[PDB]
């Protein structure tokens, strides 16, 4: 069950405030107004959510996704979307996903990876996000949210 | 527009685990799983959400609001539910509310105030809650999530 969800504003986009890039879209999502941060086109593809362990529970297995669309006119996604959850001891979750062909316009929820906070790991940032910084254009991709679950 | 949800499984309930008092429904909300907080009856109504200042923004003003539901069997509401927003500097919003005879089984957003980070307030735990602890019982408050705008 969902403990959390935290919408693209609370997160840090580079370029997200600059409309060459980046737009947002209010929408409404189960009567809450939230805005949809929509990629027109970045090179430097960096959005993170930063919560303090101390936000979490201790024992307790927590996965954490990012819900995102394709738009009609996505491409640049032959690059790998690198998916992280870093702890703020040190530990990193890294994996990755290829958009590249995926149907557009349907919302999907990519998995980014799992933690647990155990013994004194009482405190500190978590940070969740995904990033590409190669030099070619992303093009295309709406985020809807962050969700942590347990 | 919304910035976090936190549903009633990341707080802190007093007797929360306890079937005596304090249920939990899974429902689907936009297509996530969450569990509702469904009291019973209890004399000690206490609800606390702790979130990291860091996980915020600064120089922004944020209204938070819990989201609830009264049953048909509600009862105990001619006390004030205190509604609170305590900052890691000391500072606190205090309001309450009498939910005596709103309609039951209608969703309702609940405001418990209102905060701004600034200089470097960067860190600390902001506490969101609502609690009555007199002797008498509360029945029948189901409840949904925080919600944290801007
Ligand atoms: C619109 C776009 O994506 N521009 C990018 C630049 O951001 C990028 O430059 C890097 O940007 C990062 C942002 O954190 C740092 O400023 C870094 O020092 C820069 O090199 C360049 C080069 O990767 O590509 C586009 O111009
Ligand atoms: C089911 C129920 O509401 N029981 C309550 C007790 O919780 C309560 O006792 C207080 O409980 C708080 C819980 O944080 C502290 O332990 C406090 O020291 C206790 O006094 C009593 C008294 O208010 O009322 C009910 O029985």
């Amino acid at each position: 069950s969902t403990h959390y969800l935290a919408f693209p504003r609370a997160s840090t986009i580079t370029w997200g405030d600059d409309t060459r890039y980046w737009s947002w879209a209010t929408v409404d999502f189960c009567s809450y107004a939230i805005e949809e941060a929509r990629l027109l086109q970045v090179s430097w593809l960096d959005c993170r959510w930063s919560m303090d362990a101390s936000d979490f529970k201790q024992d307790i297995w927590y996965n954490a996704s990012v819900e995102v669309m394709l738009t009609s006119n996505a491409s640049g996604w032959n690059v790998p979307l690198h998916l992280e959850i870093e702890l703020p001891d040190g530990s990193k979750q890294e994996s990755q996903i290829v958009l590249a062909g995926r149907q557009p316009n349907v919302w999907f929820k990519i998995p980014i990876g799992k933690f647990i906070l155990r013994g004194s790991l009482t405190s500190g940032t978590i940070r969740f996000g995904f990033y590409n910084h190669e030099g070619n254009w992303k093009r295309g991709l709406n985020i809807r949210i962050l969700a942590i679950q347990a």
